[PDB]
């Protein structure tokens, strides 16, 4: 067999099969109607038809502090809900048929609640729907003590009479939100989550169309990461090497970085590069008491292309001053740069020169200080830069970002700085997954993506993250003082699966 | 919902080209035994994807077919694996068993990958055993007795966590035992002459006490067991180093009246060493002559004597400046007279050249720093795996202060090893610490074909010093990468 | 006529010991698509006797079958090759295309001998492709995917000498194609995780744009390609050497927050050197901690700075004297204080000590000459093809000159080459440089499985210096180490 469930063992405690009505729809038709006019007719390896599979969206949770209404789920049709299939479709061009799911959900006899899966067809929208809408679909209500898997199909509901790997298409979608609330009998400990999958099949009416070069295509490229470990990988706002990993104290809840960020599907923000021989350097003439900064080749920076030049420094709560060297001249100067006053002013294309001589210079940032100008400081390098408070241009950084999930707290890597103290700079991503995610642009299909920190020689799983699309990592603190930094570098990180956002990690480190 | 696999045929393919066939004794084909790592825990502090177990296909999976293995030469056929679970009807969880096929390669997976596979999903309130097939996917028509043959694994993960209810504590875990049959179409072969073959020689080590055993880089007898400091990660010694194989690397000899010891010719300037038996060494077969002491950052000074004199005579030894050459077999003669000297060594002191240092035995000694020869130096170990550390036998040196002198393997394991010339079978061997008189398991060791020993301590100060030393070291099975240790010590 | 050889049998023989037996799909069946190796050239610089190209039956011959590897763990079946030359009515020659079985062994053939095994002659003036059968000559049941084992061969050769008339000019190549197609009788056999398996990844580029990337001997943007003067025909750089698979030679890092880099203990006389996280360097390891940098004709001066201390030195570095041996671990600290630094290179002079010398970045610095240790240099390269050339990668370095500085791959590559680490399925890389707004072609390159790059030059004044650098690296095909560039730049 394949699947036993514990019905032996299980003790009439749970229900054993779901008692539904069947969906109130009409069944839809496949290939039959490509035959005339389609191309090609490809058909799919028949150890693929009948064995169900976890889906690429295949992990759920629910807890009691989920309240009715949240999305579990929400899957869209296609061939990227199966793996075999959404390797297999990188080698054609559209597709017709059905798809079959198969929902697990095995809670502990001790617990209550009820979801519902509903169909929507193409046409209606994108709205937030209730649960009292969820149920003007056709929908099913099922418990979460169920022992047998609950099996929906997912039908082709079609203006046309085939698709393509395309943005011109809109398709059926499965959602699943929570029916009732979770709750839990007997003397329960709040480590207490149940653990959904999902699987999938084609239908023997799912086909292929047509042949083409088996790379090209954007829309069906899979996401992945570099496989390296992380003492090997670089800071993304200054060149240094990573150390460690960390947690911002607790004031610190929200980050406005500008160097190092890139979404998941591979697009630069702020101020970013996507090397490390433009991070944190400046390049400018110096006319004696005004330096006016241009791009790191030559190129004339106009005002509204961003905040200031790419990769131009954006530590914050320092005195950071930096090293310049000039083309066809033998020297060596240092630079020291406040960012505080009125003549810094970036995003005019403007700095300070308090005893740099004229010439055209290029620089990059050696080491920091505490900030002399406003209070006899201490360094904050979780803050920001004053770049030019603009009148008639409209300044363009990057959002802010911060944790949505349910005791969720960002994840940093860290590098040693050198200066008078004991300075740590954090970052949101290493250099070279930006530079492997602006390489590989893969979609994203979901509301985040889950990793897994694993020990390479060993195979042992040392942590549970999330990434989210705006490229950032998010964890769970096991306790007050337990977190991330207790983990080696060593390590890789290893994409597991697409979760929603209301997803719950297992806390990570040693209480 | 069966296996997505199709059935294999068994010896069948192997009665046109073998010589014989030869059928197995029918209270053993039904008959399901425990296998050899048969053992498993599920607690509530595991994660989905933490390797359970794995199995590989072959005839070492059943104690009466490796004994019967050491009379044939080949052998096919399939084998019935059944997984037994511990739990309640208060309890939620699952796992999973897939079938791996061979030519796939060491690979990481997650339980989606998993999925991916011929596998079996189940939960843990099943009252009945698991039942999984184990197939001969082969390529040729049949086995011999190799370690190149690559076989059909079984790998079992977590799939959903453990959830129980009621009083909840953490002290609840699932345990889980694998047995093993043979399938009616599994056979033997050819029949030879019974243990003859090396490639079926099972690896085994000397049932004698730990305490009655000697140190092999002095001749000591072995006091304790313990650790190294945190300083010191990688050790290399040049004595007491021989492979699981059984061979002999850097100046190992096989008995203990060669260790530790020096014989030469003294003109009073120089001291010319030669091997014990009085072939002149050559520089080209290793750094010293076999048997030479390998203690580092010492002053370890020998007892000289010779055939026909009454005489002893302390030698004083320091092994700083270039006149001490071993590599070229040529040492200090700081006033020994001139003749032919055998000398064993017999009390060490603070080195006295750098400033008078503290004794530190955790270091190889210089040799001859050549240019034209070949500095064949034994390599050096460092513990593998994930939290594991070095095991080092300990005895107890004479001079001015409390010195303990490690070592990796005692002399009669090396000899055990050299006599017994078996083939090692995978990535490490699992031991046990026994007790003699109850029979009691007191720790778990890893055993390396390169000849050492690791452990898992179980606190920062509890290990393998606080087991008594009237123990057995006993040979258990052969693991893999994803094997764990349990930690060692009272903590 | 048909080949000599006798029918062979497919999965039939798989069935009953394979796990599964996987069909593939009716429309790639008689579909004759090029070959991943599928380009090659004649030339009168060849002689008779001389390998075209050289073909293992699998599964890697055509592109739908090596993109359907990535799910399976074995294969069994025949296959068809398909020959198409594209030549004149002047070039006169022959060409011989031919089966060799697994078990035969690497020995140097005659063209006579080469006519006794299974064969095609063909023409060079034929207007029509040729057709060959390529079957599954089998000592086991089936295959896995792992070329290490021996399959059957095609092997082609010149057949009697290329011969031009009239007015003969030299840089007339004759082009070739090679097309596959599977068999009806070819299947694949066991259902298993995709791109898991690490022998079955295709090679590729990363797809970014070559101003955006960065030397791989100092941190610095690139800014131009370039060929080597006339006397240097040999180079042995050691920061920035890659294994096409992907291993890494010499001091190379993964990362460029690496490169160029020193981090020491110096006593007021003599800085020690350690590794760039803090662990201690062994002096067998390699020629030098990973990441020292590798400049060898000039006077290089390095910025240091200090954890846990508020100050900059600038550290002047000679490279000639009898202090300066990195291989034991200790250089030399005339002008700083005590204490632990790290520094990185800023700036570079003329060197100071043989004469006054000038600049000469094509050499590399003395690493201490230590014969009781063994200094494991990475070995030269050369270019091994009919005038070819090394290519560099270009950047600008600071100090009293227009300084220059080559190297043999950006290091964005290094790190794409690393992660992913493909099997060198052939002799070379022939690449092409692409426009990416238009998609024209700009040039033609070889890539080397030692992890260099080659073009042949239009004359003594041309070369890849007059194109431009916002172009992209793409992957075309395995060709052998005798294929005949097309010469890159507009003519002299």
């Amino acid at each position: 067999t394949s699947s036993v469930d514990g019905a032996s063992g299980a003790g009439q405690l749970v229900p054993e099969v779901n008692a539904s009505d069947p969906l109130a729809m009409d069944p839809v038709a496949g290939s039959s109607t490509a035959v005339a006019t389609a191309g090609q007719v490809n058909p799919i390896d028949p150890w693929i038809i009948n064995n169900f599979v976890q889906a690429p969206q295949g992990e759920f949770t629910i807890s009691p502090n989920n309240t009715p209404g949240d999305v579990l789920f929400d899957l869209s049709l296609g061939p990227h809900l199966n793996p075999f299939l959404l390797h297999l479709s990188q080698m054609y061009n559209g597709w017709v048929g059905n798809m079959r799911v198969r929902i697990m959900l095995a809670g502990n006899a001790f617990t209550a609640g009820k979801i519902i899966v509903s169909c929507i067809p193409p046409g209606f929208g994108s709205h937030n729907l209730t649960i009292a809408q969820a149920t003007l679909f056709p929908h099913v209500i099922a418990d979460v003590r169920t022992l047998d898997p609950i099996e929906v199909p997912l039908e082709d509901v079609r203006n046309v009479l085939f698709h393509n790997n395309d943005r011109n298409q809109q398709t059926m979608r499965l959602v699943c939100m929570l029916y009732t609330p979770l709750r839990t009998g007997g003397g329960t400990g709040d480590s207490f989550v149940v653990a959904g999958r999902v699987m999938t099949c084609p239908s023997p009416d799912f086909n292929f169309l047509f042949l083409v070069p088996p790379t090209v295509e954007q829309k069906t490229r899979p996401f992945t990461l570099p496989n390296l470990p992380l003492s090997s990988l670089s800071n993304s706002r200054a060149p240094l090497p990573i150390s460690s990993m960390g947690i911002s104290p607790d004031n610190v809840q929200s980050v406005q970085f500008q160097n190092g960020r890139c979404t998941l599907d591979g697009r630069l923000v702020g101020t970013t590069p996507v090397s490390l021989s433009h991070v944190a350097k400046i390049r400018g003439t110096s006319n004696g008491t005004v330096i006016n900064l241009t791009e790191l080749d030559g190129t004339p920076f106009h005002p509204f292309e961003g905040p200031a030049p790419i990769g131009f420094p954006d530590l914050g709560g320092c005195d950071w001053h930096i090293n310049m060297t000039q083309f066809g001249h033998s020297s060596q100067t240092q630079y020291d740069v406040d960012t505080t006053p009125d003549t810094f002013v970036p995003h005019l294309g403007s700095i300070q020169a308090n005893g740099i001589g004229s010439g055209n210079y290029v620089g990059v940032l050696s080491w920091i200080s505490p900030p002399s100008h406003p209070s006899g400081s201490q360094v904050d390098l979780w803050k920001i830069p004053n770049y030019g408070s603009s009148i008639t241009e409209a300044t363009h950084l990057a959002p802010s970002v911060y944790p949505p999930g349910f005791g969720e707290v960002l994840v940093f890597f860290m590098s040693k700085m050198p200066g008078p103290g004991a300075y740590n700079l954090p970052c949101l991503l290493p250099q070279e997954y930006i530079s492997h995610l602006a390489s590989e642009q893969a979609p994203t299909v979901g509301e985040a993506a889950l990793l897994h920190y694993v020990d390479p020689d060993t195979g042992r799983n040392l942590g549970e993250f999330k990434a989210y699309p705006d490229g950032f990592l998010t964890c769970v603190p096991n306790g007050a003082s337990s977190g991330p930094q207790q983990l080696p570098i060593n390590g890789v990180f290893v994409f597991v699966s697409w979760v929603s956002r209301f997803y719950q990690l297992k806390p990570v480190g040693t209480a």
